[PDB]
């Protein structure tokens, strides 16, 4: 699989917050193309990204990012007056840095991680109304040398939903046996959850893959997550287990009973899924 | 005594689902010997376990595992038609694999860990009723040269009970000062908990033990866990602290007040527990 | 600086005292009780004898996490190691360095971010002690650990921070570049997720990566439950500059209801751009 290059590029993007169907709100890279979750932002460690942000709505909104570097003027908080007025525009700047050695001899960790952005002013001073409506999205920051996936999928547990979807509507995600699939798992809102995958597992470290044979990270298929937690991993689809409709769910019993469920549809090369009704 | 060997043996076992008193249900290795939690299944990485499984109950049941490799047909789900009908039989196969380097140069995570099995059919299409009833049990998969303990105890925080026991009935576990004790700690149901042990601590990694002086893992005595979380560790009973009645409990305050307490009884070599006057 | 090897025997005096409005707290000097309790810092190898006085009219105890204590310093009713009202008792905490056992395994040492609390007030799990403020931090350093310019303790106790009224911080200030140690402890009934704008840390013992081979997750958001304890050291304003950097629980209803504070990081000229209450 491909390998992430060393960062250092200054990139520039427009992003738009727009109302969607049913009182929903989302970000998009171009006007009329807001989505929930918002578009995935992929950065190589050392990149800078300038986000020419526009709020097309009738209420204040913001863009705030976890993990990445930002001056206070890019917080996306009302307390700092770095939110965006109705119809307004503002340029947010996120930077990243590589790991390295400080002067005090100590080690400065790098920006690599599975991170996210969201709104910080819709509803409350903490964006409670924004998460509900869907103002959240993933950011991946890659380290030089990181393995690249064949497909990246974001699953957000926002209160009692997956991706603001109604219960028992997924979403489902498709791969072929052997595909290197990347999952981005963010939790928002009020409730704790446990993310669980049938038939697959990952390491509980930065990349979800053991570094080598001296990596002591626990290997799990089940992880407790809370509001604003984010992690990610990469799995070889159906490795050791074969093709099939592999179920993923929250393992909080009433949460999986009420529809916090989806399917990881792993197809054989020819396209059919063993033991599945399409 | 000693260390885990290399794996790869094909094993077979018989397993039954039976009713127990009080509307409870359990797994056992022989009829009339079901237990809550179910029997401890131990495997070495590479072993294959065929579970000749009989449902001696009048309602459907299934057998589902975390962490191990299994195909779709051994899912143990109503979904891909692998539950066991009342009075029916099924052979579930579980497989494990050693760590290795993939063709693409990535490091494939092995099966070794503290895992668990449970039903996916009683009550709801998830394990809900089965969990409340007691249909759950531990699986340990050891890697070559993992340190082997003198005794293994399973503690399941299932909803607001420890192993479906009444409030304030533990259970209690005995060891002698110096014993190498292994704890398997599983959680199920609806609530998060925080498992805590008095006078002992473990490392937050696969084994619960620091590999050596370069393992950076947290050293902890308190750990948040949610439904279907599982971890385990080994400790030396009494090490640096001496014999006595060492409390373990969930540390959610109302949880310990309403039953979620037990005792780790560490005896002196003469068998007495100092200061423990029941 | 860096922490030295341990070995020393330490003696300290502690009091459980009542506070205004039905609160309780621990103090090192009599009449100086506080919530959170005083910071206790040890080096691996050290022993601490805490001569302890209950200045109150109901029983109290002193229980610790992570450290080594024999049963007689358990601080529980079960082991009859609580302190009578008006009474005194010496609790002994021991620590140890890591080393290799006779059986060749590696014994993990005592170093870490730990805490002490009450275990008898209200119930035999100190539910009433936690409600009133009887908890505090304990830090145990490994030899060679990097020492901060400052340490601040943040206890999520139910839906309060350090038993404070909602929306009352606390705030903590530093100057850009300073080495700031946060101790973070949760108690009560609720899970929380502790988060900091502008800063991140490693999920390991020290909070910092040991080097380029450390695979720990680097995070700015950490779920935690009652009696969870952890710590980290950040460089104030590193890569992001001065400002009023919020920290808050991220469970949405807990941030909205007051579980919010400021990490006030100033420029060397003392200014904090954009900050105004
Ligand atoms: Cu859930
Ligand atoms: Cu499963
Ligand atoms: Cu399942
Ligand atoms: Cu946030
Ligand atoms: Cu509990
Ligand atoms: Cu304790
Ligand atoms: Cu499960
Ligand atoms: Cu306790
Ligand atoms: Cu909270
Ligand atoms: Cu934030
Ligand atoms: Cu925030
Ligand atoms: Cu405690």
């Amino acid at each position: 699989a491909g390998a992430a290059p060393a960062g250092g590029e200054v990139r520039r993007v427009t992003m738009y917050a727009e109302r969607l169907a049913g009182g929903q709100m989302g970000y998009g890279l171009e006007k009329g193309k807001a989505s929930i979750p918002g578009p995935l932002i992929e950065l190589n460690e050392g990149d800078t990204l300038h986000v020419e942000f526009e709020n097309t709505m009738d209420v204040p909104v913001s863009l705030h990012v976890h993990g990445l570097d930002y001056e206070i003027s890019s917080d996306g908080t009302k307390q700092n007056k770095s939110h965006v007025e109705p119809g307004g525009t503002r340029t947010y700047t996120w930077r990243t840095h590589e790991p390295g050695r400080r002067a005090d001899g100590t080690w400065r960790a790098g920006s690599a991680g599975y991170w996210h952005y969201h709104d910080h002013v819709v509803g409350t001073e903490h964006g409670t109304g924004g998460f509900r409506n869907g103002l959240y999205g993933p950011v991946i920051v890659r380290r030089k040398g990181d393995v690249l996936p064949d497909a990246t999928h974001t699953i957000v547990f926002n209160d009692m939903t997956i991706n603001n979807r109604p219960a028992h509507t997924g979403p489902n995600f498709e791969a072929t046996v052997g595909d290197r699939v990347e999952i981005v798992m963010i939790t928002h809102g009020e409730y704790y959850h446990t993310f669980h995958m049938h038939g697959h597992r990952w390491a509980d470290n930065r990349t979800g893959m053991l570094t080598g044979p001296d990596d002591p990270s626990q290997v799990i298929d089940n992880k407790i997550c809370g509001p604003a937690d984010s992690f990610g991993f990469q799995i070889i689809a159906g490795e050791g287990v074969g093709a099939g409709a592999w179920m993923y769910h929250c393992h909080v019993q009433s949460h999986s009973d009420m529809g916090m469920v989806g399917l990881f549809l792993v197809k054989k090369p020819d396209g059919t899924i063993p033991g599945y009704d399409p």
